């Protein structure tokens, strides 16, 4: 009960920053989830025993893919931390209680491919979800992992916030699907701009909370330029992957996923700033002041793939 979770004195300090690495030390990210818990949510949120067994059954349920493993799933989280505590007054009891664990959970048992590598496999979750077919996989392994004996850590909320958190994580890692995010920054944009926004009309928070979860998805590219260069090598690792199974299957896989186009990775990287990242942290930005710091991380790593393209580096 009287027990706070602490940092050594950098990684205190740091860990309020957008731009924070949790650093290589793996047995450190639960105690490094479960201080951000405690310090956006209170230490009475959740049963401590309960979480503990919660996300060691989360991070079990990751796999040791280049990319989309537990490290990405507490990145992804750190950052909805940072956007949760520099917008205290914004956010609901149940938003701040719901968004880190959405965060935490929000790639779930992937296996390295995307939507479309499944649909043309004809693995069985394409049968199963038509769309959105990892992210439908996702949540439903949360739910999985929610019902296993003492992992409800929501089990002292009323039925009814019962109901509401598990539709507000439903909607967040649904929302992780970039195939969605096009639309959903392209309404926000209109909406923020004729000044219709509107923070009270539930579907407008839905929207709102759906960039948040596009922007904390993508934070690798936020990051000081070394951990986003290298990131980068684990995302084409799992990308050239997925394009040799393509070529297995028979199919010629898009650019993004041909490792024979190695030598274009830095102007795929400027496709990407500018069609993705920097509309979505842009947009977050006129919405969320207080998130411009990703915004300006971001355009200063567009820069730095400029230069890689300019052979000064
Ligand atoms: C940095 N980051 N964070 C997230 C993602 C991303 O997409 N998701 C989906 C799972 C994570 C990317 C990312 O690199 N995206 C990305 C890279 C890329 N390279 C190319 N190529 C290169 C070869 O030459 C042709 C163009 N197209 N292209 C398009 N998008
Ligand atoms: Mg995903
Ligand atoms: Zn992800």
């Amino acid at each position: 009960g009287l027990m706070q979770f602490t940092l050594p004195v950098r990684l205190c300090k740091e860990i309020e920053l957008f731009h924070f690495d949790i650093g290589p030390f793996e047995n450190m990210w639960p105690g490094i989830f479960v201080y951000m818990v405690h310090r956006s949510c209170g230490t009475s949120c959740f049963e401590l025993e309960k979480l503990c067994r919660f996300i060691m059954s989360v991070k079990k349920n990751y796999r040791r893919v280049p990319y989309h493993n537990w490290k990405h799933a507490v990145t992804v989280a750190h950052c909805m931390y940072a956007i949760l505590q520099n917008n205290h007054t914004l956010f609901t009891d149940l938003e701040r209680k719901g968004l880190l664990i959405a965060c935490l959970c929000h790639d779930l048992d992937h296996r390295g491919f995307s939507n479309s590598y499944l649909q043309k496999f004809d693995h069985p979750l394409a049968a199963l979800y038509s769309t959105s077919t990892m992210e439908q996989h996702h949540f439903s392994q949360t739910v999985s992992i929610l019902q296993l004996e003492g992992h409800n850590i929501f089990s002292t909320l009323s039925s009814s916030e019962y109901e509401q958190v598990l539709e507000i994580i439903r909607k967040a890692i649904i929302a992780t699907d970039l195939a969605l995010y096009f639309g959903n920054r392209k309404q926000l944009e209109e909406m923020y701009q004729t000044g219709s926004l509107n923070l009270n009309n539930q579907s407008h928070r839905d929207r709102v909370i759906g960039l948040m979860m596009t922007a904390c998805d993508l934070c690798s590219v936020t990051k000081l330029w070394p951990v986003t260069k290298l990131t980068a090598n684990d995302i084409y690792a799992e990308f050239w992957a997925e394009g040799d199974e393509m070529k297995k299957l028979g199919i010629q896989p898009i650019p993004m996923m041909d490792r024979d186009k190695k030598d274009e990775v830095p102007q795929g990287q400027l496709g990407f700033y500018n069609a993705v990242a920097i509309p979505c942290y842009t947009t977050l930005t006129q919405i969320l002041p207080p998130t411009e710091p990703l915004l300006k991380a971001c355009r200063d790593n567009l820069s730095q793939w400029e230069k890689v393209i300019r052979g000064e580096e």
